[PDB]
């Protein structure tokens, strides 16, 4: 009963079918009736009939996005489907709304389609809509949007209507709306009757309209004359419950106070590529904002102007519950305490953005002056020594590493001209417990007193730099350093007799990550790595084919408490019987991966009880020893794909085996015993030139037989021989 | 009489045999009599016997270098025998000693990176007429063993260079003739007045390398324990009175002795990169010892963990009368002032200022004025804000500035550095700069004809590397004089959808030649038509014209009236329209459209350009060549179509066309050339034809050819090693010219 070409699996006590990027020209009629949701994303579908989900009647959800990579749909396809909740059609070419859509339908999706006509034949029958989005579709000279075609959707929590030429707010809205969308609309101007009955609304998105053109992912087309969009003094009268505002790339050159009047639970406030300058500096509209959390204010730089500083007005103090201050693209010489003055006695404000500003110069010392900051973004500054469904104004990724701000305050300078460790770096600085210095062409020889004004600091990023760590000292003024980045480390100093001097390992009580990689390590002096705590060593990128010279066989035995190490692309050709026994017994994960390995010696994994991963892609491997049972009773998980394997050898922790992108013709009875207990869930085998001849016959009685062991991406499991079932699945075999 | 595997060339009355990196596994014994070089660098040669070279009597230089490519066993007295050896290079063989035997008429001997541990007499002192001798990287054995008086024999040998050696010592007992001494990375600790007692005659001395500091260095580094530094007598350098070149570089100096230079009145060039000379540069007793000096270089030399406000250059300064030019990168210094640069004012000859890599956040530009006669200013690596064993391993020979810039006058390099927009004082208080380097500092400037004022005459402008917006019709339009400009890889940041790519700024000049928007990502662009006078060179390519010719775009170039040159390789072209490619201007000489996805060309349309002598179709997809190409070109000189699907040349594409003398088939689908295509009764000048990497036939059928190559000796093709047939089994691998 192994399903094709849907992967289904159990998911909230109901059977999904995961289908998507398939290569399938039609609905398969091979799906289960039991399922609940069906994907049929990336796929090559042209038509949906009343036959395409017959006998589906426990269908919930229907993705049909990117179909093909137009979409002839029958009226009223869909309408059998009387469980049919959530539908989504995105990127089909749809020239019109569909007709005959069931009335069941909570949550659609119209998303990159040729929609020009908003029709109540097939809207307002949809009385249970919530969730409607119709963006990226006049994107005709002005969308058409019947009037009153979605005051019949009492329900609808959620309309989109970005991307669209619109010109105008659209008349008679159902009242019961949350969140309105309207980015990139075409919208110049904005009345009070525009949202006349929206009293329940907690989202306006007016962003894009009238823009400031910069590194749009999308077309950008000025108001003529840098007009700004016109609000109304009283447009936002009647907005009492609005928590989110998005006025990015509007060319405003100034904010009316009288907008926030009736607005006391405003909590996000977007105002990023705007012409805010002057705004910044007077900021009446500030006093209006008691609860705002998050204030953008980003690139809203005056075009070739530097100023020495940054002109904050007094009225940023009536900000009491802000906790997040977003100042990117201001451009600025110079931070002084003085100029940070309005913002001390927040006592939420935890996030400071200051990002590319070209800031030359900072009092470091304003920041104790802080009352409870936890992130201080300075990246891309002039510091010396000592997809439709996205937010496209806002920078939402995390600002430094969760992983890195969860050790606590968090200082983010990389990408500054730091290119050295100046003797006042980090002098009037509050107690720092994750630090960036990445990208700073930074050549400081770490002698064990460049951090001591900061020696809290648990996750040090110290990448793309070219630092000198051969002294034992270095970095051990550091004593509750616990992760250490140094990837893409050039030595730019080398002696001959002592690059790579690995000494300052030793001295941690606490280091458990090291990462070293594409550090181009070819060279060792001692010779081993000793450490008690560390867990993780991340080596790749570095030279172990050069290493392993008979000195050098035992460089990772001194680290007693390794459990995961990463040996990838080091050019290994061969790793040397005594130095894979000399690799720490305690090791649970061993990434030997994207290597040049043509033998791999298995008798060896026998000194390693704990072993539960090994990974061993991008090789040229050819044997399998006929024994691994014998060498290895913990490895759970063996990963093999992209190797030279022609041959699976003849003969109960083993639960994941890749043998994909291999040279394996067929797999023969002798080798499918499985009258042992051994609890395989896995095994991958796309990409193999099968023999789709009696050969693979005893192979495929195995799966049928074997229903637990699940192989993932049947589709690419691809016989090439011989030429009647040349491109066939091995599945569909006489 | 055409020759493999040696590709011979008559050169000054003798003929020359390039026969390297061929795969040869012996000497081949095919090679003409009347050769007198002979080159198998790069090869799989194991052994060299008395019977390698036989017949060759004329044989005046041999280059054995690199063989073989992954020892060498040569015969005592294997080189003997050829009386007319004048100059023999042996490097890279894994030679465990010096060849005994050598012929006497040796004059230039070259045994670099070898295990040559032993400087014997037996292999050495019988060549009593060498003038060059390398023997650089061999005991790179605890020490390099020289024989005692090993040089002494050779009474006429000039240049003598024992470079990465383990040595310790200066060799004693060496020749009066010497000239050229190079000692570079010996570990020579110490340096005495007896080691160049009898060199009066020398102009080089090579002391770099020897206590060094560790910085970017290629090869092993190790300095002298404790921070030592080169230990050289007051008076080592007191008979050295002809010295012209001495380079103390990577000798960890801390204080340069006023009385090494005392008897040294002609010295040219000094090098004293990677030391620690902050001190010396501040007080230069020195300085004053050196007035024909014309190159000094002090790079390199700073104080780690300091980076000071000022540079300190001392008075005496001054007395480099003769300087030519000076390098300070690498000191690390926070601002350039004028009253800082004041010993270097007065200098007649300096025009070459090197500041590179010295993170100087403000420099006062006014002083370059004061300036008698710069020519070069090199400020690439800075923080200026809005408003191989032969080479030279510690000196920046390349030019710093390209040759192509600098020939225009004035240049003045601010590359790498922190000019994120062009400030309104940017370029105030500046000399007449003709050559203008702004490349990649992040520039988002929105180009309006008001930002070079202050330089109106710049004639070659780099702007590459940027983010910088040309969209308004007066951007650049304040340099009038401008002939040449660079904006590759600028990345739009802008973008109008309307607007950009707005090109009718290139219209308003009277004298620009040279346009170069490689890899601009233009997709689209607003009239659509680009005009000028004056260009003749236009680089287009790594943009959109796919997007472009597919109907408002059709007439693109035309405009350029006097375009000769047109580069629109990169574009992801498949088709190039027939109305798109008439269009395309008739004054063009050289049409570059290769490497693109071309299935079918267009031979037909070649009829409107008369004067196209170079056609550039390579890295493409053809498949069809036109029987009748002489009808369409009368001018055609050169046509490359390497790394194409070419499977038959059609009959007749040789006939009729004269002009045509290279023609590139290289890595083509080619099976075989017959007969019908090989007529050449017409007075075609052809006299280049590649065609290496075709899966020839070598069956009866390649016979036809092979008969038209004997035939037609004028035709040169190139890589006969290279031209292999991949049928039939018997000759998979081998030659089409050793076939039966
Ligand atoms: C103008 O400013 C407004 C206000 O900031 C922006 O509005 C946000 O827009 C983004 C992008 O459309 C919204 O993000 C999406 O939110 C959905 C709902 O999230 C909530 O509910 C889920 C549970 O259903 C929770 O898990 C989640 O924490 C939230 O509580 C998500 O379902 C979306 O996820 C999908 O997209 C992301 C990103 O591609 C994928 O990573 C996911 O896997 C998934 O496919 C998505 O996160 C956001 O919710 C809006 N804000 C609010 C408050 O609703 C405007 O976008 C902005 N305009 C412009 C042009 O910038
Ligand atoms: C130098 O070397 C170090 C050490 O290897 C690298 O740091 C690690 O980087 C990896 C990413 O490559 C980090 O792993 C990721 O962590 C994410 C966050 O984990 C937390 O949250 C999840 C829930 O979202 C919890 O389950 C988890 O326990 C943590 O609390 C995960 O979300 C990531 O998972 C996703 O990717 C992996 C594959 O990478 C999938 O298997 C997952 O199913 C999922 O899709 C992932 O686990 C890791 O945490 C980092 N370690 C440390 C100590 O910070 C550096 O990145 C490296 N530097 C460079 C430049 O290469
Ligand atoms: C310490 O400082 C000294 C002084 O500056 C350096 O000495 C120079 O070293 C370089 C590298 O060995 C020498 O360069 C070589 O010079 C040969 C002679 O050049 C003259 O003669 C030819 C005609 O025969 C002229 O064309 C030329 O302009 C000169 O007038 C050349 O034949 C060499 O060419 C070969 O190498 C180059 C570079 O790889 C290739 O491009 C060529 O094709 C060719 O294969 C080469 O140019 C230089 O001449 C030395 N100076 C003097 C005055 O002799 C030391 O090297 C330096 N030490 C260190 C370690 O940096
Ligand atoms: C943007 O676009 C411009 C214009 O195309 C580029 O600038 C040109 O770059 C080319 C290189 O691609 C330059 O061409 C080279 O010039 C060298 C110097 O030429 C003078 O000296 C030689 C004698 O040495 C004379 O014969 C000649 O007439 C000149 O007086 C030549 O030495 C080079 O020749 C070598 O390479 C070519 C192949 O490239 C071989 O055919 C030769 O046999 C030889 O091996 C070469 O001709 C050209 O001069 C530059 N022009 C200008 C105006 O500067 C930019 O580089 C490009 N920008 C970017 C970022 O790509
Ligand atoms: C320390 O600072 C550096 C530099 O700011 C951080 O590197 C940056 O990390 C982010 C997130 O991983 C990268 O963003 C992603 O980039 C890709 C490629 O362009 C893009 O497709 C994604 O959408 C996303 O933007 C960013 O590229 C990378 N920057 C560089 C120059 O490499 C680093 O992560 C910081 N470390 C810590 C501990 O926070
Ligand atoms: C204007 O300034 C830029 C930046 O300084 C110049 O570009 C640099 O040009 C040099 C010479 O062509 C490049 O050097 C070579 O680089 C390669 C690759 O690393 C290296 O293998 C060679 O040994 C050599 O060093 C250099 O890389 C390049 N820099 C960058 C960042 O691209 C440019 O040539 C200047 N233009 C003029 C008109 O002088
Ligand atoms: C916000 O104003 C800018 C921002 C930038 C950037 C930038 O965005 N960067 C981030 C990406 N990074 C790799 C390079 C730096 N580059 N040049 C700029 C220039 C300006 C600017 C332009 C005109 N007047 C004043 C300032
Ligand atoms: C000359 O002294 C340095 C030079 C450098 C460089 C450098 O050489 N660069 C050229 C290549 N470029 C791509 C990046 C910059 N990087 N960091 C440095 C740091 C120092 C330095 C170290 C210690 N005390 C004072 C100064
Ligand atoms: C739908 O699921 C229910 C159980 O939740 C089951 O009783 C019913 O028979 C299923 N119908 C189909 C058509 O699978
Ligand atoms: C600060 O944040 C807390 C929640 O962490 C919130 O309860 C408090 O009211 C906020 N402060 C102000 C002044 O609103
Ligand atoms: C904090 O800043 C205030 C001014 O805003 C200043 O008076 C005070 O001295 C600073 N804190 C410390 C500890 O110096
Ligand atoms: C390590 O740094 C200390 C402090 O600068 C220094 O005393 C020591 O000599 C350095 N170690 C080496 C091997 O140079
Ligand atoms: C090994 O590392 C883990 C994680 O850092 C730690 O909990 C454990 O105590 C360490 N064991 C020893 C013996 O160091
Ligand atoms: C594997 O390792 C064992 C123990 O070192 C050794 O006896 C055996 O010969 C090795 N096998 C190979 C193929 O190297
Ligand atoms: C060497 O060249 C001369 C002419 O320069 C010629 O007379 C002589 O015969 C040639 N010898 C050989 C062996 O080719
Ligand atoms: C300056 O250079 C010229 C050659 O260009 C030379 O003749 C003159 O002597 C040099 N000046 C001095 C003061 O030596
Ligand atoms: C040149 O510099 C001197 C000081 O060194 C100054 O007095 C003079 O005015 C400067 N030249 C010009 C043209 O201003
Ligand atoms: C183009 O440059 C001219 C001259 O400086 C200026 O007057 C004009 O406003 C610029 N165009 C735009 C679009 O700003
Ligand atoms: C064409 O360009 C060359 C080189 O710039 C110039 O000498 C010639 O006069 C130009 N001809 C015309 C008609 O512009
Ligand atoms: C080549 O161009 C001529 C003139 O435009 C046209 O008649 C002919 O059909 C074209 N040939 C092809 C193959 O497009």
């Amino acid at each position: 009963s192994r399903s094709y070409p849907c992967d289904e699996k159990k998911q909230n006590d109901s059977v999904i079918a995961e289908c998507s990027n398939r290569r399938l020209q039609e609905v398969p009629q091979t799906v289960g009736k039991y399922v609940t949701e069906l994907d049929l994303s990336d796929n090559f579908i042209t038509h949906i009939t009343n036959e395409s989900f017959q006998g589906l009647q426990n269908l919930t959800k229907i993705n049909l996005n990117h179909n093909p990579n137009g979409l002839n749909i029958t009226d009223g396809a869909f309408l059998n489907l009387k469980n049919l909740r959530e539908l989504l059609l995105e990127d089909n070419q749809l020239p019109q709304i569909p007709s005959g859509l069931p009335e069941s339908l909570t949550e659609l999706s119209l998303i990159q389609n040729n929609i020009y006509n908003i029709t109540k034949e097939g809207i307002s029958r949809l009385i249970n809509l919530k969730n409607l989005y119709l963006a990226w579709n006049c994107y005709c000279e002005k969308t058409n949007i019947e009037d009153g075609v979605f005051e019949t959707l009492t329900n609808l929590e959620l309309l989109s209507l970005s991307f669209n030429s619109l010109s105008h707010v659209p008349p008679k809205l159902p009242s019961s709306l949350r969140k309105l969308f309207l980015s990139n609309t075409q919208i110049k101007y904005i009345s009070e009757e525009d949202f006349k009955g929206l009293i329940n609304l907690t989202l306006l998105d007016l962003s894009g309209n009238c823009p400031r053109c910069f590194n749009a992912p999308f077309p950008c087309v000025p108001c003529d004359g840098g007009a700004s969009i016109n609000i109304d003094r009283f447009a936002f009268q009647n907005l009492t419950q609005l928590r989110y505002l998005n006025l990015s790339s509007t060319s405003l050159r100034k904010i009316n106070a009288a907008w926030f009047k009736n607005m006391p639970h405003l909590k996000v406030l977007d105002l990023e590529f705007n012409y805010l300058v002057g705004e910044i500096a007077s900021g009446a509209f500030l006093t209006m904002l008691p609860r705002l959390e998050i204030l953008d204010l980003s690139f809203n730089y005056i075009k070739g102007s530097y100023p020495q500083h940054i002109n904050i007005s007094r009225n940023f103090s009536k900000l009491l519950s802000l906790r997040a201050l977003h100042l990117r693209g201001y451009v600025f010489q110079e931070l002084r305490e003085d100029d940070f003055q309005p913002l001390m006695q927040l006592p939420n404000l935890s996030t400071i953005n200051l990002g590319i500003n070209f800031i030359k110069q900072i009092d470091f010392k304003l920041f104790q002056n802080f009352s409870n900051l936890e992130i201080i973004y300075l990246s891309e500054n002039r510091i010396s020594p000592l997809d439709p469904h996205s937010n496209f104004y806002h920078f939402t990724r995390p600002l430094i590493k969760p992983q890195c701000a969860a050790y606590g305050k968090a200082l983010d300078l990389s990408l500054n001209s730091i290119f050295f460790i100046g003797p006042n770096q980090f002098e009037n600085l509050p107690d720092i417990a994750c630090l960036n210095l990445s990208a700073n062409s930074n050549a400081q020889v770490l002698s064990g007193t460049e951090f001591s004004a900061i020696p809290h600091v648990k996750y040090l990023d110290l990448t793309n730099n070219r630092l000198d760590f051969d002294n034992a000292s270095a970095l051990t003024e550091l004593s509750d350093l616990e992760v250490l980045d140094l990837s893409y480390n050039s030595h730019y100093f080398r002696i001959a007799g002592v690059t790579h001097h690995l000494e300052f390992i030793q001295n941690f009580t606490n280091l458990k990550v090291l990462n070293l990689s594409h550090n181009n390590i070819y060279t060792l002096t001692k010779y081993n790595l000793e450490s008690k705590s560390l867990v993780e060593l991340v080596f790749s990128g570095n030279r172990l084919d050069i290493l392993w010279d008979n000195r050098y066989i035992s460089i990772f035995k001194g680290l007693k408490n390794l459990t995961r190490l990463d040996l990838s692309l080091n050019r290994l050709k061969h790793i040397p019987n005594e130095a894979f026994l000399n690799l720490p017994a305690s090791l649970t994960e061993l990434h030997i991966n994207d290597n040049m390995l043509k033998f791999f010696n298995w008798t060896l994994l026998q000194q390693f009880p704990r072993l539960e991963l090994l990974d061993l892609r991008g090789n040229k491997l050819l044997f399998l020893t006929d024994s691994l049972s014998d060498f290895t009773s913990s490895l759970r998980t063996l990963l093999l794909s992209h190797n030279r394997i022609s041959h699976l050898p003849s003969g109960s922790s083993l639960k994941h085996l890749d043998l994909s992108s291999n040279l394996l013709k067929t797999i023969n009875k002798s080798a499918l015993e499985t009258k042992t207990t051994t609890k395989l869930s896995m095994l991958e085998l796309h990409g193999n030139p099968f023999e789709c001849t009696c050969d693979i016959g005893d192979f495929r009685r195995w799966m049928d037989e074997h229903l637990n062991v699940k192989i993932p991406r049947l589709v690419d499991v691809i016989c090439a021989s011989p030429g009647d079932q040349r491109g066939k699945s091995i599945v569909s075999l006489e």
